[PDB]
């Protein structure tokens, strides 16, 4: 057999030497050299120390500024929330699993490091669908005098989780499983095998469907729509309407956002796609530790687009860390927001 299946796993590598031990109680040094480990540990360190601030920063800020309530500061907030269960509630265990080669917790520590890394990508994943349209419905502009209240922008946020739940939790109970992936100190979705007690081929299906494929419909079709309308040709102040100009920018972000997911996760998807379609074939530890890794940069770059590419929320940002105020910058020329300083109600 290319691999060792186990009750509870799948080690990638031959036991034609006896020398594989579940991932579950012993360090999987005979996978990769010792030091490759660390490298995930070190790496695991560094992603935690850029993640916890920055995503904490981004929820700090946009609940200051009492005026940072669009659809899109909800989102926003929303991925800064679901980035930060990523970095307490699995990378904290994958940095814990690298350090020691293996599970120390066993598959409850499997189940933290695989849920909340999947329950992250997928609330981003279902996020995008929300922006697709929202970004719809303002630039294709559907209805005549139509405009998303907080309470929208609250029920997209809402449907992202259930959305992400539908798929994150039905592992942890009995559909499908967390089982650890690459150098094994990682844990995803079961490609790996048929394991009918649980319905593994069923579930893996469902969600490439429906967490998946179909999102992505969606959402590259309704940027064929924003095609012909608001284009990625963004010029200067006003564009029909200073209005319409700051439009294009939101769209343009809510399009590299997709960029950024997508170079996150095809990779990993498509190993494990392939792992599906090819399970007990000869395939390495180090085939999914790459993608697997590398994908949990999600957990950071959705807050470095927001503020790089948000003049806006930049600004509440510096006003925040400035202590007191003094937005420096440019502002944003526009609107501006925060509590006690110009948050000023200045609608009509
Ligand atoms: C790869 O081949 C190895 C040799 O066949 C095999 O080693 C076996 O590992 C088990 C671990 O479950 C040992 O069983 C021990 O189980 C408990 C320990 O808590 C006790 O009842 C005894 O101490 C018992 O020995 C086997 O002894 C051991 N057999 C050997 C070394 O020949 C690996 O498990 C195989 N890799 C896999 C499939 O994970
Ligand atoms: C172990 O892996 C090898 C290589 O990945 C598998 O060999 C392939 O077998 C398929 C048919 O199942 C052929 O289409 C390929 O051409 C084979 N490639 C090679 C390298 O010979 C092998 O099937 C796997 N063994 C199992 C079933 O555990
Ligand atoms: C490091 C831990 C990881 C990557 C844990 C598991 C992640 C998944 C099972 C992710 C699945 C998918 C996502 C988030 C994005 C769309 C494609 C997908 C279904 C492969
Ligand atoms: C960017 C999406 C990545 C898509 C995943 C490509 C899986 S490709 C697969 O990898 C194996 C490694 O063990 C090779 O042995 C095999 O020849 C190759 O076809
Ligand atoms: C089109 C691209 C949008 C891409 C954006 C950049 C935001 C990036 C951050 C990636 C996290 C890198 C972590 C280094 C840890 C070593
Ligand atoms: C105004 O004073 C100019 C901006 C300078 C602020 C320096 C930015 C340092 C970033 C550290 C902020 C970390 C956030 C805290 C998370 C817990
Ligand atoms: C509020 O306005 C304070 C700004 C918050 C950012 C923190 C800035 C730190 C100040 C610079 C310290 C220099 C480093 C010296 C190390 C010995
Ligand atoms: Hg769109
Ligand atoms: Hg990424
Ligand atoms: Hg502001
Ligand atoms: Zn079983
Ligand atoms: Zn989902
Ligand atoms: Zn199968
Ligand atoms: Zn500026």
């Amino acid at each position: 057999m290319n691999g060792t299946e186990g009750p509870n796993f799948y080690v990638p590598f031959s036991n034609k030497t006896g020398v594989v031990r579940s991932p579950f109680e012993a360090p999987q040094y005979y996978l990769a050299e010792p030091w490759q480990f660390s490298m995930l540990a070190a790496y695991m360190f560094l992603l935690i120390m850029l993640g916890f601030p920055i995503n904490f920063l981004t929820l700090y800020v946009t609940v200051q500024h009492k005026k940072l309530r669009t659809p899109l500061n909800y989102i926003l907030l929303n991925l800064a929330v679901a980035d930060l269960f990523m970095v307490f509630g699995g990378f904290t265990t994958t940095l814990y699993t690298s350090l020691h080669g293996y599970f120390v917790f066993g598959p409850t520590g499997c189940n933290l490091e695989g849920f909340f890394a999947t329950l992250g990508g997928e609330i981003a994943l279902w996020s995008l669908v929300v922006l697709a349209i929202e970004r719809y419905v303002v630039v294709c502009k559907p209805m005549s005098n139509f405009r998303f209240g907080e309470n929208h922008a609250i029920m997209g946020v809402a449907f992202t989780w259930v959305m992400a739940l539908a798929c994150a939790a039905p592992p942890l109970v009995g559909w499908s499983r967390y089982i650890p992936e690459g150098m094994q100190c990682s844990c995803g979705i079961d490609y790996y095998t048929p394991h009918e007690e649980t319905n593994n081929e069923s579930f893996v299906i469902y969600m490439f469907v429906v967490h998946f494929i179909i999102p992505l419909i969606v959402i590259f079709f309704c940027y064929g729509q924003l095609v012909f309308t608001v284009k990625e040709a963004a010029a200067q102040q006003q564009e029909s309407a200073t209005t319409q100009k700051a439009e294009k920018e939101v769209t343009r972000m809510v399009i590299i956002m997709v960029i950024a997911f997508l170079i996150c996760w095809l990779p990993y998807a498509g190993v494990a796609f392939y792992i599906f379609t090819h399970q007990g074939s000869d395939f390495g530890p180090i085939f999914m530790t790459i993608p697997a890794f590398f994908a949990k940069t999600s957990a950071v770059y959705n807050p470095v687009i927001y503020i790089m590419m948000n003049k806006q929320f930049r600004n509440c940002m510096v006003t925040t860390l400035c202590c007191g105020k003094n937005p420096l910058g440019d502002d944003e020329a526009s609107t501006t927001v925060s509590k006690t300083e110009t948050s000023q109600v200045a609608p009509a």
